[PDB]
């Protein structure tokens, strides 16, 4: 004769107070209510039948939503339920990251979905993220953020870190200039760029990053900053390391230490081949030069039982060398690669990327894998209130037509949606 005195987990609520999760007796048992349905669900995840968080946020937090039944027996014990909790996420602003990418992927082609990204890069908040493809009611690879748990080749989004190293290591500035051949011999292949020379140009570290050459690139890993300070500055950029994200299945990537550095590993690495990591990781380098040279942690929860928490920051370089980084992704948007991301009334710092898909266990590729077309901007650099992360997925179009495009519209929308003016 023992009664269970069902427990309601705890409720999720948007950085708004709208609710995302709200636990009901009207399933006897508990159900949770999704009031703004398929939106942001798979950042919220699912609860199952036995009321246990089975993804995203609701286990992750599981422990602290979900409360303690109670029992009626004489004798009668409480029902303890969960703990609410607060997250940086805007509702609206999940939504339109959810039809963009979708729209997106449609239009590019991205035959591996993508994913889509707001943050805010001084205190880690995520404002939206996304994933394709996405789950309804289910399919459980849907469930998974792509971002945080899938990796890829990196590609050229990582030449921002690159070039901060150089430069926080005093090796270089954004003025410096070298002879760079069209091709260049990296351990037993050649590197080279997809342009218009026949000869060497001489190009400043601004003008590889522009144009984003792979040959600049490589050559001042290999001449100028070496691959000892190469790979601690990596190490030190978080590479290879999860980044505290509050969320399920975050994948470390495959990363070569230093000692285990071959021929050619550090000046492919320099321009972001040879190793395969979530983006997210990427994301999360980019916050130091978008937040003083201070990284943070991205994350989703802002309070737990009307507690803030202090997520982790690390100082990775200079405000001085982060604010050269920003002038040279400035000059990306306003006079290369990026020129599209560009949005009338703002200043965006910005970089393109192409980088490829891989076997998901040992982060190599061969022949056919599909191309990944990424780009990550940070909107008013100086206001430290934005950065957005886009990706498609084995498409065959460019970031600068592709992923550029579409953080102009959504970059837009994030900003007035928050508080950026201008
Ligand atoms: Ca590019």
């Amino acid at each position: 004769n023992d009664i269970v005195l069902h427990a309601r987990r705890g409720t999720i609520y948007d950085r708004n107070g709208n609710v995302l999760a709200m636990s009901v007796d009207c399933k006897n048992n508990t159900k949770r209510v999704y009031p703004y349905g398929n939106v942001g669900v798979q950042i919220l995840g699912f609860v199952n039948a036995d009321n246990e968080g089975a993804s995203g946020l609701e286990y992750y937090y599981n422990d602290i939503l979900a409360g303690t039944n109670g029992h009626m027996i004489s004798n009668i014990t409480e029902a303890q339920n969960g703990q609410d909790i607060v997250l940086s996420i805007d509702i609206e602003l999940q939504k339109k990251a959810e039809e963009q990418l979708t729209a997106a992927v449609k239009d590019f082609e991205a035959k591996q979905g993508g994913s889509i990204m707001a943050m805010n890069p001084r205190t880690g908040e995520i404002y939206a993220a996304a994933s394709y493809p996405l789950p309804d009611f289910v399919d459980y690879e849907s469930l998974n953020l792509k971002l945080v748990s899938s990796i890829y080749e990196p590609g050229s989004v990582f030449k921002v870190i690159t070039t901060s190293i150089g430069v926080d290591n005093n090796l270089f500035g954004p003025n410096s200039t070298f002879n760079i051949p069209t091709e260049l011999q990296v351990g037993d292949n050649k590197v080279t760029d997809d342009d218009w020379r026949t000869s060497a140009m001489d190009m400043s570290v601004r003008e590889m990053l522009r144009r984003s050459s792979n040959v600049g690139m490589a050559f001042l890993e290999t001449q100028l900053i070496g691959d000892k300070r190469f790979a601690e500055g990596i190490d030190k950029f978080g590479i290879g390391h999860t980044t505290g994200i509050d969320f399920p299945g975050e994948a470390t990537g495959i990363v070569r230490s230093l000692d285990q550095y071959e021929g050619p590993t550090g000046g492919n690495m320099a321009f972001g081949q040879g190793l395969a990591i979530p983006f997210i990781q990427v994301i999360r380098a980019y916050t130091a030069v978008a937040n003083k040279g201070t990284m943070v942690t991205p994350h989703f929860m802002v309070s737990k039982g009307g507690q803030e928490v202090s997520w982790p920051t690390k100082d990775v370089i200079s405000s001085s060398t982060a604010s050269a980084e920003l002038d040279m992704m400035t000059t990306v948007v306003k006079e290369g690669t990026g020129v599209r991301a560009g949005i009338y009334g703002y200043t965006v710092a910005g970089k393109t990327g192409t980088g490829q898909q891989v076997v998901e266990e040992t982060g190599s590729y061969g022949e056919n894998s599909g191309f990944v077309a990424s780009f990550c901007g940070i909107v008013n650099p100086s206001e430290s209130d934005l950065m957005v992360y886009v990706g498609l997925n084995d498409t065959h179009q460019l970031a600068s037509q592709s992923a550029a495009v579409v953080f102009s519209q959504f970059a837009k929308d994030a900003a007035t949606r928050l508080n950026i003016q201008p």
